[PDB]
């Protein structure tokens, strides 16, 4: 199955208040070792530009996204590299093409170009999503009715 518009404007619009959030630190490491790692591969330095969530829903999200995506890694470091670090669709595609494969757009008859590399990529970043979303719906909701208790 796939999202609705709705549903995956909604949940990117949280994905990336979210991974600004982690990009700028605010993520202690001891909570996700995927993210820790990751956020060790990333050149320092790097100041904010984007609006990033408040400590409470970047805490909800970020266990929300450990505890869907820690099994697949590699998925896992795609949607940091895209949300977190903001590198583009284009650019992760380019990357994984231009590597010495020492799991990701390996090579179908035609030779692997850019362009299936790109559609890989795209695909990966659907599939997570769609894996995110009841997860993140229902997370939310819960925290609200906890919320309301006295
Ligand atoms: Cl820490």
């Amino acid at each position: 199955l796939n999202l609705t518009k709705e549903q995956h404007e909604w949940l990117n619009g949280w994905l990336e208040l979210w991974g600004a959030w982690v990009y700028s630190g605010r993520l202690e490491k001891r909570m996700s070792s995927v993210i820790a790692k990751f956020m060790e591969s990333v050149e320092p330095g790097r100041v904010m530009t984007r609006p990033m969530c408040n400590d409470d829903d970047g805490m909800l999200i970020s266990q929300v996204v450990d505890s869907v995506m820690y099994i697949d890694k590699k998925a896992f470091g795609i949607l940091l590299s895209y949300y977190a670090h903001g590198s583009s669709k284009h650019a992760i595609a380019s990357y994984y093409h231009r590597v010495a494969r020492p799991m990701l757009c390996r090579g179908r008859i035609q030779k692997p170009s850019l362009a299936t590399c790109r559609r890989e990529v795209d695909e990966i970043l659907n599939a997570s999503l769609f894996m995110i979303y009841p997860v993140l719906d229902s997370a939310f909701k819960n925290r609200k009715r906890v919320e309301k208790i006295k």
